[PDB]
């Protein structure tokens, strides 16, 4: 009684490949109705389903550029079935330029009980039937994003273990759906943990995770990993070079994460874009051995400078923004980026 | 950092008493749509909402001999808000009965991947507010039902460690808002497994679902347990009388179930109402030490009786019928209970 | 698959009943060649073979009225074939004196790699061999001493599961060879924690060590569980009443551990022998349901009067010290013990 | 707290990498004296230290053409302590000739209760002690045994964890000392088994393997691993050919063996010299990306030629024998061989 047959497999293996194939990474423009509100008032725009769908057809909408740059590109349930002003729909839009067409299926974040402010994720209810829509929608691959905070005992050990659970859940359902789970083990860098601390808990994490994803049958083939930089901590006193990040973050990456997995794809985690891209050159450029795409999935590190050169008006100066952090983010993930 | 207050305790242990009080027990009037279309074409009637509602009542509603002997009562989503034709709702019928109101707060069970027919039950999503509004709505308890099922490779690891996990989260969220969580580890009877198969698979169930339970700060105090009696598959050829499958099952129960439990409300997979009456006092009758209260949870095995006097025709037969039911099931969890 | 027959069962059981039958505790006089030595060197008598042969002496032959008092009496591997001058040997002696003998089968802590003071223990090698060596001997039941300090991130999940592991496995062995396998994890009392931190700490080593105890298909009535009362840290500032101490532990004890265990033997937690007295006897007293045997499993907190009033004394002075103790001790097991 | 310091973990890093150095196997010249005497006696000659030392010694002491093929052997405490022709310690003749002295540190696989013949290995009592007296007599790395079995319920959940977990210990304890620590969880090919079934075992006990040695902390830079390839039965009726048993076992590595180990040492298990060689050939010609080491860790893949040519003479044709085995299985690892 196998999960998936051949067929699926190569399927879900082959959907991956294009996700991370050289010199690709993801935008993560999958940014929920209160995210990007904030994002908005940042500059300003009031977040209306106008402006929404606006500002993600700008971001979506970019050159040849970026063709050869994104390999996939994530959005919302509701950014999913918008449509561009031109008329075509976002999926075809993404599709056509090359990408595939990616969708958060989370609920949020809900309290674990007994905890210090620690959380679980939510969204397996009717997870099947929604990513059956997603992939007949165009939808390829999915995300989970779980969220682990380092404090003076966290992550504990229920927080973890449920997490590790609930993400082998959704890849579970994903790829009995035919859409590729990018799981995501986010541990947030809220905090004075050093770089050790921060790799001794990427290390414990993913470990957790990936054993589960063994329980769960997950075709590791058939996925991605979304973790954090191995990165100090934003109350962190010492600083650490970006050489010194680039060797913890692959380490911790070698210590756990088995060669199956089709391409690690970072996330910012709150650090500047230029801070993001440098970091992932230098990991592309660690002296060990790394048998994934070590690329990029970055949202506001792919977003900051165009909502700036943005600030709501009706835009070629904002995609150009864009367009250039992509090409650095690129370059970044295949290890020939000069900041 | 815990995870309930003494108040929020207290209060969730004066609900499990209040449901587990000596002699009352459990009726399970949670029938979903499905169930209750199936249960309705079996006696014929068709299956309509006035006609579920006329079922409820002719359940609920009842004379002063019901009120010493059923504790609690759960309903489903749509019974908790229809109201008697009277015109008092539901909960505050169950509530002038003296019972306590209950729901189902499940979402069915969706398939594991990788197993062999095993399923895992959903309900997560928004489970802290529609539990807060249940509360708000008089329902005290609710109730997760999780399935395995004895075949020749299952319940696998996989199934019993992720469905422990899922009622784990379950019962922390009900308690959080108040609710007793009952927990349910359901083993089917479906298979020619023995008595003794059926002891060791229940043992290893309830063990992880204790275990998932602790490592979820679950108060136990503020719990019930809803598991099947260890009995045979219906397709196995041993014969084993009533008091050996009490001990079975009281045995399987002092191996795994802390006292800190309040109650141990029993379910009836398939025994018709006569024989279940029997299993509980033979249960109430072993001569091992029991420091839970050993009640019923009966579904069918208390209104079959029902149904069959009913038949669908607008009543006291049904009525007296379900009566003699509950009585004889009181008695049996009192262990005073004859043929 | 059964790990024991029937026969092995009741066998089990029946040696559980004789250790832990109303009113019977445990002697601990299991002590080690170096603790025998510092506890003599309290005194400052000797090390010797035969002077501390000598303490044995006074301690099991002593009276003729301890019988109904103390169960069992855990000894050494030197303190098994050590005779009684008359010429009887020990084992004998306790029998005669309706007495069961036991042996610590431990090889003593060793640390944990990576982890902060954090201590496992071996003794596994050959144990099979051995316990059926001790068993011919006419040992009938084992001790295994798993140490747990509470302290910053103490017990780690690492600590405790492999603690929990390797108690499973002496268990294992010591029920297929046919001796009573009683499980202590030790928490040890050193530290500023407070009542409810041990209390935590408690439930989950014990949640751990039973889910471990399951895990290795043991049977829980031919086991004892040798806990620690839950105490503060020695350096806990609020004092906490006695009555509160015993409500703490056997609300600990009910939340987790499971009826099928024949009995509780407590720990003496190195306090004094009136305190550890009448802590034992509220815990006896406490307004709950208890569904084992609390009885006492006690070494210096039946030893120090024993000790002080022999310091060498070639004796029936400290004989009837530990006789008065001991007295004092089954009248707290059986609730009855006035300080 | 870290489990070793970085001059720890760079002096086990570099033995790990002399001994999977790229052409260079391991030698398991280790064989407990029952193992011994059944070869001795299979050629018909006697079981004394006079034949073992001398088959040591044939086996060790050989050409200079089998320095690069050699990386490490595998020794037993008798062939740590025996001496050569020359009157030289084995340890040191195979030192500064290239090779890195291994002992086996098992004591014997002790059976596992309420399983359905399922074996943990014993050897943890004293093993801190004696493996630093192992690295004080030339020992640099060691070789822990765990027995699985493929069978109608097996290998069981209890059996992998309690393996892992044993095997975790082992390798705290060795990188403690010093010493490399060669996990080496063996699933029998015995049984009627399908290659599939065969790798799905592999895959879950591997990933049950390094989640407990990430569990324990275990530096995973510093560790081998030696598992059986991924091959049918011994009564699997369907032919796999040598190409499919390759991806089967480099698939199965790839979805549980983090990048962090040093190499790959798998074992004959009972297949002959040729099938082995020809076999780790295709494994390291796979089309897959493989970033271990992967190499030979073969007893009787390397001695049954060797020892059937002995035959007590007393030696340059068994030598020569050994050597083009060596050879061979040198070439095999480099991807370079043929028949």
């Amino acid at each position: 009684h196998p999960a998936l047959t051949p067929e699926q497999k190569k399927e879900l293996s082959d959907i991956a490949h294009r996700i991370v194939a050289p010199g690709k990474g993801i935008l993560a423009a999958d940014e929920s109705t209160g995210s990007i509100a904030k994002r908005l008032q940042s500059i300003g725009t009031e977040n209306t389903e106008e402006n929404r769908r606006f500002y993600r057809q700008l971001l979506l909408t970019a050159d040849d550029r970026v063709n050869p740059c994104i390999g996939g590109v994530i959005l919302f349930h509701e950014t999913l079935y918008q449509k561009a002003d031109d008329g075509r729909p976002f999926p075809q839009v993404i599709k056509s330029k090359g990408g595939v067409v990616g969708i958060k299926v989370d609920k949020g974040v809900v309290p674990l009980a007994g905890t210090n402010g620690e959380t679980t994720t939510q969204g397996l209810d009717g997870l099947s039937e929604r990513c059956a829509q997603y992939k007949k929608d165009g939808a390829d691959f999915a995300k989970w994003r779980c969220v682990l905070k380092i404090g003076e005992h966290t992550p504990s050990a229920l927080a973890i273990m449920e997490n590790a659970n609930v993400l082998a859940r959704y890849a579970s359902i994903c790829q009995q759906n035919g859409i590729v789970p990018i799981v995501e083990p986010e541990i947030l860098p809220d905090g004075d943990h050093d770089l050790k601390r921060c790799q001794y808990v990427t290390e414990k994490v993913l470990a957790a995770v990936y054993k589960a994803l063994s329980d769960h049958h997950i075709y590791l083939e058939g996925t991605l990993l979304k973790p954090n930089m191995v990165t100090p901590g934003h109350a962190c006193t010492q600083k650490y070079s970006h050489e010194e990040i680039a060797m913890a973050t692959v380490t911790a990456l070698r210590r756990t994460v088995p060669p199956a997995v089709t391409g690690v794809t970072f996330l910012s985690g709150g650090q500047s874009e230029e801070e993001a891209s440098i970091n992932l050159n230098a990991i592309n450029k660690c002296p060990l051995l790394k048998p994934w795409a070590l690329t990029f999935s970055y949202g506001r590190a792919l977003q900051a400078s165009a909502l700036k050169a943005w600030g709501g008006k009706k835009l070629k100066a904002a995609q150009e923004e864009y367009v250039k952090r992509a090409l650095a983010n690129s370059l970044a993930c295949q290890g020939k980026y000069t900041p």
